[PDB]
């Protein structure tokens, strides 16, 4: 496949995944 | 819109276990009733000592209570403390039932089994089953005792029906509607296709299923377009193709229609199979045809597996 | 770059609900006009009793609001509160119309307008399209005037709006009528004919969604050209491998490296190349590392332009 | 659920490097033992000048630490601390052993080792383990004793190490044996021989992602049943539309619907059927569609298996 | 592993612009140098009116500062402020060149450079590159001097540019031009033929998404090696099984597990093999598990090296 996943459900810049 | 209070009528003081709030009254009277609307449910809670209210509970989700006062009207939640926490802080308050719903949006024993109706399931889906097992056999070039089967699946099926009695009911009669229709040989085709609808009915017994159509429902404008930007690549690259062979001999595309379904192979990398009777241009085009369609497949896919995520996640 | 004030005149108070701030005037003094840089519009919030400023407002927004006189230029919403409340935070204390205006980027005449009863128009101009490419694809066919006036009523229809109206959209317009009056070598003719397809753009005007595409295609122009430049290595270093891999046994496959361009590519896509027997245990070999390679640089540059078309989607 | 306590003894103040708390006694004492709960671990960081309990440590872990006096029994780990700082914040005051164990699931023998004669025995294992794959699929070559004694000596090695260490990889290594014995009707023969292979599953007490495959697949059980019951539905469906787009045509390309279900299969998971002439229109729409659908399908439930893998990876590392 | 202060000389409050801070002054004593660890540089900020240290600042990332004296040598930058503020903050008090350092870790000689005059080098230089691998791609063409003149017309520019700049870089222009010097059993001969390929590989040097791709394999060798297991894994499995379910039938497709490789890799990867038909019903449910784990086994292992590629590309940016 070509998605190999999920985006994050969210990517923002310092986003709260990174924070 | 909210309204939210001006200055200049004497203010007081809010103790949360040691995080000191300070208010304008007239701020905590835009509220009535709640436990601090009103002087009744928040007397108990005074301290003549000190002239102050104390609530010894969590520090950090008396700033999202507080704001629901400042706002007058929007209660938001903060990015510090579980959802299960909150729902015990706003409720110690009583904000009140209709504030609460707001984050809220944010015989007959066939529906709830309880310990006989745990086996009439287990019927339901093996007679299910059977039918579609019944369907795929009686397909074969190889074959009366399918149609006793079939006949005895449908009498199953109407028993059922008519004792329960959305899309549950509808798929119920899609389902023995064509065997009733045999009691232009393109309608017996149509209604010979859509006996296969009988394979729907596990969505009333398998918790997977209905998350799949709640996420269909929810994602109907992602798919939308998803399919359209599939037609518009497929017609694109289906003409591109067709004009770089046109001027060989025994061209590959006939027409562009012709080549359409290539088109669509390539967008999906399904595959098409024999490739070489096609040009250099040929090989050129399908090899942006490739890229695209990974592209086109891979955009908006994404935002329908979020949906079906979140659903699967909620559901348990 | 910014700049921050130094210690050493008199200090003062901001209490923010019960959230007490101390802050030197000179920081206070840096920003002229605003609710707090001056003390015209700042002296209403005085309170005499206490020589105390009172803010009945959000504690926790307020952070920002001092670290940008602390950094005397840099205001960052911190991840602690809905965006909503932000913006009506700042407003409160009028930080400046230049001041605001740079945070927002951190995150006849009836046919543009689809209101006063003109989505008719829209909706033939749209049925117009739609049949425009279907006679194209039609008129393509083997099988076949009824089609050349079918296809210049729509291009008198796309003349007429385009001058009505009278960008990329404009270019587009254009571009959909220009091969018809240019037929008013035969490598041009097919050329014309091909660039005949470009009405199939002419739905970006009513499409929201292929409209998100473009921008997205726009702000991945530079991941775009990485994926091609991934794939154009790959493509070559792998032809040129299964080529030399098939150089010493007789009756190749593969009779030079640019032949074997296009398979490297159906291998790189994942998409197939058909029948592969002729080719020896090297060449499978080096098959299956292009498939694995091209499964990799796919892979890897898809998702940056997958989450700039979620973000333009979810922010339309 | 937990309780919390009510309002109306005595009110303390507790002073964490200068974050004042206000709690009631009763909160306190609703947890005996811990550093807080009795007096006995708490009179030592009395202030006598102040009258105020004075904790020079971390301020935004304490949070947790009183919400756990106040909700009863109740703590979570608010996000805004890593996971180091707020494991040594509990340890401090000693809630409990029940309460930290609690909170950890919110988030001869000498070949068991890792001794320098250790290692050697398990290289010598793994290579007789690929010695053993290899063994397998050259002797299944057209072109072919030599083999029978490399194959003997691989069982005898393993039933060595399996004797020397006497779950489910104990069961793979008898799986990896049963067949040799075994051969000390023709379906029976086929299938022993197929289940020889499983001789390649004893690299996973060797190999450290193969166990954390083992681990993803067991706890995503779950999405992989959820993924084949997809696949089974959209087979079914779009075998029996295709199949019954070409019953009007003759020299139908599918006989029956289980002969299109194959097709089906390559056609969903993209892999691809091959030739595809002389099917019809009908019969490219219908493919078309399970094309889309496939990819669908395949693309829903993959989220959770990589995110259980993930977890799963970094966990062990 | 880090020491934290105990209890019991006197204690000294700080004012971070009204957010008091209260910590005993030993604390303050663990770390000399340093604005708050020395009188020295701290004696300024002291107010003698009121007793207290005041420092006009950010209030939310005091918390971090502190526990650095706190946990005595652990700095962790709390998820509330981004890092261009943080930066700023440590160095105000400087904490010390090595405590900042260790913090960065958590998260003529004209050719190699970018002037006005080395930007036409540069250009000269990847045109010189495609042209080689053009030539090279033409050369290999059946209609096919005229091309041995452009070549070493290449090779003479590679090796000035080489012998002018004098890792891997190096590397990758010595094998660049080994092979032309080289011509200077035919295996010998087709290996070098076929390492000319590497020429390519220059375009590292001036493409920074190159440089970009080659810093993901490096960080996720690890994953590749991963991925190239369970590929291996499946391959061996399914091919087992798929031969095995032809070994009873006559005209076997499959002659041997080696020859259903190929089908296996062209399977887990949805390339697709082609023709399908002469494979009986247990071939083709085997080849549908074969698809089905391929997918499972492609999309586990990727996201890891999708996710080293893209904090490399923007980290670049
Ligand atoms: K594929
Ligand atoms: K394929």
């Amino acid at each position: 496949a070509a998605v190999a996943g999920l985006y994050g459900l969210g990517k923002k810049r310092q986003h709260r995944k990174k924070q």
